């Protein structure tokens, strides 16, 4: 039998709208990540999607077909159980340009990534570019490029596009990144993609001695409708542990925390609670480590966690020392061009008093520029941001023609 463990690695799935990210995740895991009614109605990913799968290999069989996502080797004529390799998980990002900030959030949770490129659309599309560049900036460089939808084009058309992708990646950090052609919809050449995942997205080393930090992207509660208040189960906080590990019964805090109103005046106070449960997908555990999206059960009033209220927060141990900042200094660099725009645009220098969007961890916050220098800016934030380390990368976006576009990045200076 295969062991039941948490996923040990997160693989992002990114790319331009409708290029087939969610269908690819389904082809690999059997799971459709879109859970929300609006997503299903509109036929699009809006919030970050999630799915897990075990990965194994039939040692007596030929690759890539030997790779499996279930404990069976009958597909290669063997009655033996395949060797369990690891459990993996996917962070499924929205492709729509208006949702770039959500991709950025997701990128903070990724150990590696798949960039999905549709073989039947002209490469490189705006969000192909924007997602690629974002991955590069954030440091998600264990990348596989997947040519999807090859089922609707000839081999030669696909090869033409392949050449284009090689041209695009040449001279960049991704010059030697593999390109794997598949059909996500009709499930063709998926085995080669599994093989590629095993080869190019190794599980990263984890320093379990680092202080526990979790980036929050979800919050909710399991209580069925018509439940007595005095017997409601506590709120649940979902996210990914980026360092250290958490354990059941640990005293934790949510930062920046809760919005407090004192007659118009608005401040933030840390939310202290205790871990009552730990779950990955459908399985319970006593501890949670990096890799996978974890659901942290708590003793919080469900009203505090309702409807992903805590998105962008972080969770640490109760006694951790973490700056919660309403002003930040950033050592920055701007892109030459607004890569996510349809028409080519040069990035204008940062100006004092302009409003910028800052992506830090899973958080997205607007701020006003209070100082501009060649290598540094200072920003007055509309809401505070938790800065858990000294080398955190932020992504900078600017509103151009009514659309928030990535224009640069920086290090948050402590
Ligand atoms: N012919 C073909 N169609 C595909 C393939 N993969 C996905 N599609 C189709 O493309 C459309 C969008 O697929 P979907 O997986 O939702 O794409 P997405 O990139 O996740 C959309 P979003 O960017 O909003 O998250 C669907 O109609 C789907 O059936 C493929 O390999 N071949
Ligand atoms: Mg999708
Ligand atoms: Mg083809
Ligand atoms: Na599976
Ligand atoms: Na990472």
């Amino acid at each position: 039998a295969w062991p039941k463990v948490q996923p040990e690695v997160n693989i992002g799935v990114v790319g331009h709208v409708d290029h087939g990210k969610t269908t690819l995740v389904q082809a690999i895991t059997g799971i459709w990540t879109s859970k929300h009614s609006e997503e299903l109605k509109r036929g699009m990913t809006i919030k970050l999607g999630y799915a897990e799968t075990n990965i194994g290999v039939c040692e007596s069989c030929k690759k890539p077909e030997a790779y499996v996502t279930e404990p069976s080797c009958k597909s290669c004529g063997s009655d033996d159980e395949p060797k369990f390799l690891r459990r993996i998980s996917f962070i499924d990002a929205p492709g729509h340009e208006v949702l770039m900030a959500t991709m950025l959030s997701g990128a903070a949770l990724m150990d590696g990534a798949i960039l999905v490129v549709a073989a039947n659309e002209p490469f490189p599309q705006p969000q192909t570019r924007e997602h690629f560049v974002a991955l590069g900036i954030i440091g998600v460089k264990n990348l596989i490029i997947v040519q999807n939808k090859v089922d609707v084009v000839s081999k030669e058309e696909a090869l033409s596009q392949y050449r284009q992708i090689k041209q695009f990646t040449k001279g960049t950090w991704a010059e030697n990144v593999p390109i794997i052609p598949v059909s996500a919809l009709h499930k063709i050449n998926i085995d080669s993609l599994i093989e590629g995942i095993e080869e190019y997205i190794k599980t990263p080393y984890r320093d379990l001695s680092q202080k526990p930090v979790m980036l929050v992207i979800r919050s909710f509660d399991v209580n069925k409708p018509g439940t007595q208040f005095n017997e409601l189960k506590g709120g649940v906080i979902g996210g990914s542990i980026i360092q250290g590990l958490f354990k059941v019964d640990q005293e934790i805090k949510v930062l920046p925390g809760l919005r407090v109103e004192k007659q118009g005046k608005v401040s933030y106070e840390p939310i202290f609670t205790k871990i009552s449960s730990i779950r990955f997908g459908d399985e319970e555990f006593k501890e949670a480590k990096p890799g996978g999206l974890v659901a942290i059960g708590t003793y919080l009033d469900p009203s505090l966690t309702k409807a992903d209220n805590l998105l962008g927060s972080i969770i640490t141990l109760a006694d951790a020392e973490v700056p919660v900042l309403w002003n930040i200094r950033i050592k920055y660099n701007l892109l030459e061009r607004v890569v996510g725009a349809k028409e080519m645009l040069k990035v204008d220098p940062i100006r004092a008093k302009e409003t910028l969007m800052l992506s830090v961890g899973s958080s997205t916050t607007l701020g006003i520029v209070t100082s501009v220098k060649k290598d540094e800016i200072e920003v007055e934030l509309r809401r505070p941001v938790a800065v858990w380390s000294n080398n955190i990368r932020t992504v900078i976006s600017r509103q151009i023609a009514g659309r928030w576009r990535m224009i640069g990045w920086g290090l948050v200076e402590i």
